[PDB]
């Protein structure tokens, strides 16, 4: 992979540019009339305006995105999260036009696009899923947290799991209800399922968790999630770089024994000019944002402004480091979701 | 500890305030008239002007600082690094006035304060010292050329327990790295053991850093010791998982180092760039994966010139040394410190210099 087209905006745009740069991958970014003043335009080597401020006109328009890759010499497109990431047509078009879609192959996206088909595809895999009048009584005499599992795979059949995250305004990894043994079990079933559908790259399978520890699959996201940085903190893995590498055609040199959860991490999403922006910092803080002082946020797309992810060796260490980092994050000129999140962290029930 | 007074200015002060806050400790900052505009003043719970812009007048005024603590309800004083961090008197003075110096005792400060006495004290403690003067002549040592500057972090408690938390290649101080490319895992255990015993011999409590020199054949020679926290400490905390400033405050509250040496491993590769000055109208720190930024900068901050040139500290980490150096390049091309010139361009050049990489 030599030059990538980033077809998203915001944080995820900056995050893909950061991954690319760390790997020697040049970058061209796709922006709308509304996202001209994005940090991504500055951070990226090159940039192309694909359309008008509305999304259908722009980010959800594949012909424009492919054209941008082509004018720019990009050999790959990173979908990001949202938009056309889980669109199987865009993937096919990227291939037809000889560009590498950094993601799952078109077919796994379609199977998991319909929740029902996916639940069945997974039942066939052996992944646990949710459990005449007379027949109905009989079925009834034999008959929840939200936890998500991270998976990653090669173009050669090796897949791994990178753990669980608990859920969206706050996400924490590890789950506070998950023992090491369940995680291992939840993950294997997941890796097996992704292998069943022939999955390539990163993805996340959502499950619902019982009082007794029984797990039932709900949906799979064939993309990267907003919730990825928390997994990384706990495991030491750059998932975004790995996607670029896998797309390059490289093998997953990682193994399951290699992946272990070492820290407790929590992520809070800060959502709605940012006249002043002082991120937090110091020990135990990661800020993934596209904000800067002097930024007039476009309201055409999201609420998201910043993502602070605090880690620690205990859950309370991390919760207390977020306390600090949310009282240090100075997003001025706009009202933010920081005040609410501060309440949640110190909610006794949380 | 209920409340601490931060007796320093700058990036450092925010570090101690940050640590204190994580541990539930109230913070009062002491500032010069020049340093009222600082972030530390905003971040801190309370603030006391201890005096005018000159240091002797303000930050080297132990009476002002002690009084400030007392008036503000502070029961501890973190001397920071620099200033009176290694002044034996301020430590004694703090005790007599019923305050807790967040640092070593007054005598390991005093012995190690004179380099000559330090070399000597450590020689008698079994640590190899540089071939040179036995005592004072000014001190003389031999000029060792083919040597590298490596340093060992030591942490210790009031009950006689001490651990080393690794090495730091302080060679290049504008750039610091951990692990050293010359120190093998065994040597880290050897060098650090010599450091742990030495500090046990001198009766040390709290954080300190013994500085050594390492020959081409791998042999170490003590040169100096800083009985304080260092500007170079974030790098180790990123390879070990231990907060050094938090532990300082804890040791002085009288708590036991619950860390055995088995529990400390250098599992990553970190590196740190000091961005120096050689109004910040626009400040934008780097971030993302693998970046930690310790700074006092803000968009609008008028950096004083008075005490240091330091503007920011960027620390990047990774499983490989080049992974570390490549996340740095990004971090440095992302840091926008506008309105003041900085050292960033020189840092980006060295990180990509052939020798450094090797």
């Amino acid at each position: 992979i030599r030059k990538v087209l980033v077809a998203n905006r915001g944080e995820i745009a900056v995050r893909i540019i950061r991954a690319c740069q760390e790997l020697g991958i040049r970058t061209v970014v796709a922006y709308s009339t509304a996202d001209r003043d994005s940090l991504a335009v500055r951070l990226a080597d090159e940039a192309v305006c694909i359309g008008p401020p509305p999304a259908a006109k722009s980010y959800l328009n594949a012909p424009a995105l492919i054209s941008a890759a082509l004018v720019s010499g990009c050999d790959a497109i990173h979908p990001g999260y949202g938009f056309l990431s889980e669109n199987p047509y865009f993937a096919e078009m990227c291939a037809d036009c000889k560009l590498t879609f950094i993601g799952p192959p078109p077919e796994p996206i379609r199977l998991m696009g319909d929740k029902a088909i996916g639940r069945e595809t997974m039942r066939k895999a052996g992944v646990p899923t949710v459990p005449s009048l007379e027949e109905a009584i009989d079925v009834a005499r034999q008959i929840v947290r939200h936890v998500e599992i991270q998976v990653l795979a090669d173009q050669y059949g090796h897949a791994i799991h990178l753990g669980e995250r608990d859920c969206k305004i706050v996400e924490e990894a590890p789950s506070p209800a998950v023992t090491p043994e369940l995680r291992e079990r939840m993950g294997a079933d997941a890796v097996r399922g992704i292998k069943s559908i022939g999955y390539v790259n990163a993805g996340t399978l959502e499950f619902l968790l019982d009082q007794d520890g029984n797990y039932y699959f709900i949906e799979m996201n064939t993309r990267i999630q907003v919730e990825h940085p928390v997994t990384e903190q706990v495991t030491g893995i750059d998932l975004v770089r790995w996607q670029l590498l896998i797309a390059s055609g490289e093998r997953l040199t990682l193994r399951q024994e290699d992946i272990k959860i070492t820290r407790h991490a929590i992520e809070c999403r800060i959502n709605a000019e940012v006249e002043f922006y002082l991120p937090p910092g110091g020990p135990g803080v990661r800020v993934d944002s596209h904000l800067y002082s002097g930024y007039t946020p476009p309201g055409t797309y999201d609420s998201l402004l910043a993502k602070i992810i605090t880690f620690g060796d205990t859950r309370d260490e991390a919760l207390n480091r977020m306390r600090r980092a949310l009282n240090e994050c100075v997003i001025t000129g706009i009202k933010t979701t920081i005040p609410f999140q501060l309440a949640l962290i110190d909610d006794p029930e949380f």
